[PDB]
């Protein structure tokens, strides 16, 4: 058995609706099918945006999983990107247990703001946890809706953001992470390929 983290971005763009039905609905989804298909790991997870935060503890409690994805309120988590935060945070949340992989997942549009992502997947592979990024959005660019509006997410002087899949970073944090780079399409197949890389941990 493996242990895995995961850690999603909810952060405002992943509310974008260029995947179906949006970049948060499919990481949900993705994140069902992964623990589904898991017999003798144990899994936990982190949110984040501006900041990390663990909302479930390494657990073999499958199911409990699938719960709290029911429950995730990006209305509720400070604003922003920072996938370095929560790698940080994922190196730190594994069990002493003796003898075990350790795998966190980053499920991310990979608009990143902050600094240190890479260097933070470095930190984590170099002591042996790998560091796997499923990428979810298109690289072309859509803009974020807003529940009960018409319109779209606008910057400071009032125009339209648009948000794209941020693939090169999300590579280079594989990379880095000696994991793998999966940009997320059929959510069933990233499955099985992240999977299967986790099981050779
Ligand atoms: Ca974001």
């Amino acid at each position: 058995g493996v242990e895995v983290m995961i850690a999603l971005d909810i952060s405002n763009s992943m509310l974008a609706q260029d995947v179906q039905p949006s970049r948060l609905e499919k990481a949900k989804r993705l994140i069902s099918k992964l623990v589904d298909g898991m017999e003798n790991d144990k899994v936990g997870m982190i949110v984040f945006a501006g900041d990390a935060f663990t909302q479930l503890p390494i657990t073999s409690d499958y199911i409990s999983a699938k719960m709290f994805l029911e429950s995730i309120s990006p209305s509720l988590i400070k604003q922003g990107t920072a996938i370095g935060a929560a790698i940080n945070l994922a190196a730190r949340s594994f069990t002493p247990q003796e003898g075990v992989g350790r795998a966190i997942v980053v499920i991310t549009d990979g608009e990143n703001h902050e600094g240190g992502a890479v260097a933070a997947a470095k930190s984590s592979s170099s002591s042996g946890i790998q560091v796997n990024v499923l990428g979810v959005g298109l690289p072309d660019g859509a803009p974020i809706p807003i529940e009960g509006s018409n319109d779209f997410r606008r910057d400071r002087e009032g125009n339209v953001i648009v948000t794209r899949l941020n693939e090169a970073m999300c590579q280079e944090i594989a990379k880095e992470g000696n994991g793998i780079y999966i940009r997320v399409d059929n959510s069933n197949s990233a499955q099985k390929a992240i999977n299967q890389e986790i099981n050779k941990m």
